[PDB]
DNA sequence: AGGCTGGCAGCAGAATAACCGGTGGCAGCAGCTGACCACAACCGATTTTCTGACC
């Protein structure tokens, strides 16, 4: 399925393009490396043709999962453990999982707790990073005008 | 049978990542003052010494 011209989503680097299929030699054999161009830090990631699904290279989302993550973002549930260390560990695990609904849960919990209390600079950086990957994912998914993706993010945050 | 004497050898030293609770400090400020300048006047003799009339 991975041809030149896609827009695939890495686990926690964001949505990236493809431009070539490298046949770079490993053990005297030409494993089909595919290249990536993710623009948050202009790093190029090259992965083997079959271990991408093992490491979690996930395709773009363009169906009722958009409504699913919208109702996840506008869900009434907000619960965290008592200690900030375990709460941060659980949110970091859900962030590193690389799932859109889980990242939506992370940003709704962090945005609710920041508009209620205001926690910390480290979780502020975490919320900025997770909001960046969610906004970039949906803006390259629906092709829906990035930063007007931020306006529709404001709409679903207002709920 | 070892020992304690002898050089011999080797070495130290000097000179040239967050939460929660609590508690005391602290600064800012209306709000009693309360002692204090502080002008500002007002009198209390005081002494001089004319001023005014007295016979």
């Amino acid at each position: 399925i991975f041809k030149v011209g896609d827009t695939v989503v890495y686990p926690h680097h964001g949505a990236a393009l493809v431009e070539a299929i490298e046949t770079r030699t490993i053990k005297g054999e030409q494993k089909e490396y595919l290249v990536l161009k993710v623009a948050q830090g202009d790093l190029t990631v090259r992965v083997p043709a079959e271990n991408a699904e093992y490491v979690g290279v996930r395709d773009v989302v363009g169906q009722e999962g958009l409504d699913k993550v919208f109702q996840v973002l506008r869900a009434p549930h907000t619960e965290e453990p008592t200690n900030w260390s375990r709460r941060y560990k659980a949110n970091l695990e859900k962030l590193a999982s690389g799932d859109v609904n889980k990242v939506a849960e992370v940003v709704r919990d962090l945005w609710r707790r920041d508009q209620e209390r205001g926690l910390s600079a480290g979780e502020k950086r975490m919320l900025a990073k997770a909001r960046q990957i969610l906004v970039g994912e949906l803006a390259l998914a629906e092709s829906t005008d990035d930063a007007k993706a931020e306006t529709i993010l404001d709409e679903v945050l207002a709920a």
